[PDB]
């Protein structure tokens, strides 16, 4: 599955996941292209900020959906 995710200075990336892959996977996808570590990274979909723990099929995540990257400092 397909996804975008996407930074407010306007750069996507093409992230392929599956229903049942964690957020936390997605992160470490992002982590793979990008080198943010999961921890720096804070997902939203739909106006919502995306639990590590829970997976794409909970937020219902298809191809094409977007989800939106943020930096979160700790
Ligand atoms: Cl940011």
């Amino acid at each position: 599955m397909l996804i975008k995710v996407k930074t407010l200075t306007g750069k996507e990336i093409e992230i392929d996941i599956e229903p049942t892959d964690k957020v936390e996977r997605i992160k470490e996808r992002v982590e793979e292209k990008e080198g943010i570590p999961p921890q720096q990274q804070r997902l939203i979909y739909s106006g919502k900020q995306m639990n590590d723990e829970k997976t794409a099929a909970d937020y219902k995540i298809l191809g094409g959906s977007v989800l939106h990257l943020v930096l979160a400092l700790r």
